[PDB]
């Protein structure tokens, strides 16, 4: 069983793309786990075609404790037979994403969730303020292949480089390694030639480029994958290219961080940012 | 003095906002101390037309502790006199970004920051996974007046929503509360409507709507606010006019906090979101 985590910042498709690898992947006949650890996004919605799962945090308290909460209402099957689980956010002004995950993770382990046929498990993770909390995959060594989803953008590239920082962080023990960064299109000209130049920085590779494609969004509002919707669209055979690259990839590495001056040539150099006038600084008009 | 804190997410402007904002109350004659505290923006550098001012946490790591920091290296002064300091975000992979912004205050409390004759603090903090760690600030009544950055978009209006639960949980314990929504306009139609519903479902007000205007962005090149750029523009009317209502501001709240059913509701009163067809939820193409 191999143990995968996608991170990434919000408001970029990182659940919609992770979703539709996870439905090529069971496409291609792999037994699949998503463990959603995003409180952001809805890790599963598209696998189940569900408006919200009922997640590990609120079953447990409805339940009283998570000592008293049966496998069978946290953890559903959809989609290609691709079981699917919500750890539940923070308690907003109480919890933490990090305790959120020890109690999921050992939940399931408890409950032999992983003893299966099981050939993945994916943890999508918010990965923008890599605290310790949602760095927690990475100490507890679960997320032991980790893929970034990122674009052409500063925010974008900023989340990826901390997270390769949390990765770099726990390197002298357990096996966290970086796999490749995925680009996630906003349509924006040289994007792709941006993220194969950090890759290159940061000591990895742009496993694949994700198109933007109407498809994706009409999919969506059916609460489905591209996969199941349309198996014959263009669309279906980039997640497809991206999982076969995911299933035979060995090109896992510690990586190089890079400075925010570095950030930033790369961001003037493909036409992102443009040249700063220290002229002009503080001058009224 | 007034402890205040500036709550919202990420990308839609509010540490703009927030400088623009003390910027205004500055030249209305006020002392007034931001203390920034998001990892992710930059809440100082329009006041001091700096690239990047050193954060609490990168040079208590330099000197070895906090113990061994100058106020005179953390806390720096700006246009209109006011304050400057960054707490700074927590280490990759390690840190709790509220155990960096606590540690930030107390040593801003014991090298005597929060001098007699200061008239506000604003905390910039974000809000949007509302943990513990962000609430922090309000958990140790470090800020009393929580003023909530948003925009009509369901993911800020979900972030405005978590912070106000934020502040339900310790509201029963705390002095704590909210006085207010600041709307960041993005152009969308029917935006201030649908900020001026938020607030009433919620218990408080819409504070002000910010409008959205190129001077802003021509301020911004110049690492400076647009109280100072151009006084004499519109927009700069806009955030004295905001000034003037958080100086006067009487309304603090204990927020209702809603439901994701309510939210939705609300987006689709008012045109952001559009109904959902159920009939064709899980339909394949084919059929
Ligand atoms: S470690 Fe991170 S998720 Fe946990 S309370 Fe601190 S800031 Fe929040």
């Amino acid at each position: 069983m191999r143990q995968c985590a996608i991170y990434g910042k919000g408001g970029i498709g990182k659940s919609t793309t992770t979703q539709n690898l996870v439905a090529a992947l069971a496409e291609m006949g792999k037994k699949v786990m998503i463990v959603g650890c995003d409180p952001k996004a809805d890790s599963t919605r598209l696998i189940l075609h569900s408006k919200a799962q009922n997640t590990i945090m609120e079953m447990a308290a409805e339940a009283g404790t998570v000592e008293d909460l049966e496998l069978e209402d946290v953890l559903k099957a959809g989609y290609g037979g691709v079981k699917c689980v919500e750890s539940g956010g923070p308690e907003p002004g109480v919890g933490c994403a990090g305790r959120g995950v020890i109690t999921a993770i050992n939940f399931l382990e408890e409950e032999g969730a992983y003893e299966d046929d099981l050939d993945f498990v994916f943890y999508d993770v918010l990965g923008d303020v890599v605290c310790g909390g949602f760095a927690m995959p990475i100490r507890e060594n679960k997320a032991q292949e980790i893929y970034i989803v990122c674009s052409g953008e500063m925010m974008a590239m900023y989340a990826a480089n901390n997270i390769s920082k949390g990765i770099v962080k726990y390197a002298n023990s357990g096996s966290v390694r970086l796999g490749g960064l995925i680009c996630n299109s906003r349509n924006t000209d040289r994007e792709d030639e941006l993220i194969i130049a950090l890759a290159n920085k940061l000591g990895t590779q742009m496993i694949h480029f994700v198109p933007r494609d109407n498809v994706v969004q009409r999919a969506e509002i059916r609460r489905m994958t591209v996969i199941e919707y349309d198996p014959k669209a263009k669309q279906a055979d980039e997640y497809r290219a991206l999982a076969r690259k995911v299933v035979d990839n060995k090109l896992l590495v510690i990586p190089n961080p890079i400075t925010m001056d570095e950030l930033e040539e790369l961001l003037m150099e493909f036409g992102i940012m443009e040249v700063e006038d220290e002229s002009i600084v503080g001058k009224t008009a």
